[PDB]
């Protein structure tokens, strides 16, 4: 009855007190407890109102985290966000924080390590491997070209 919505609110705050969660993560965590859509929606809106669920904030902190702790570029950061239930629109707004100059600087750092790793290759084969590595990590062609121009300066 009314103890349904109650159990729902309780599990939600347990799940959130620890880590940050996307709306969808909570939206289908209430289902892990067999709570109807009639009630999940009531719980979710209330949580959003109390700012306990906030996808813009989720996406922004994720982006800051990856910028600071990973070697991943915008494209991979975005698909990670999509895999968590973040709207494309919200992910895109959040990715605005990963400025070109910041991407290039992280890319130059990775490129420098790889240059040393492939130090025996020809300049051409060397850059191909580096561009390839940066592409699989999520950086765009233009960003990679700027990284390559930067690396040669070095």
């Amino acid at each position: 009855l009314a103890d349904d919505i109650s159990k729902g609110y309780n599990a939600a705050l347990n799940y959130l007190s620890y880590q940050l969660r996307t709306r969808k993560e909570v939206e289908d965590k209430l289902r892990s407890l067999d709570i109807h859509e009639d009630y999940i929606s009531e719980i979710i809106n209330k949580l959003i109102d109390l700012d306990l669920i906030n996808d813009k904030n989720y996406a922004e902190s994720y982006v800051r985290t990856m910028m600071n702790t990973s070697d991943k570029g915008p494209k991979v950061i975005k698909l990670n966000l999509s895999k968590k239930g973040i709207d494309d629109n919200i992910a895109e707004d959040a990715l605005i924080l990963y400025t070109d100059k910041l991407q290039v600087e992280k890319g130059v750092t990775l490129a420098e390590k790889l240059a040393n790793r492939y130090s025996h290759d020809s300049y051409r084969n060397k850059q191909n491997k580096i561009k390839q590595s940066l592409l699989t990590k999520g950086f765009s062609y233009d960003i990679i070209d700027t990284i390559i121009q930067e690396l040669d300066l070095i």
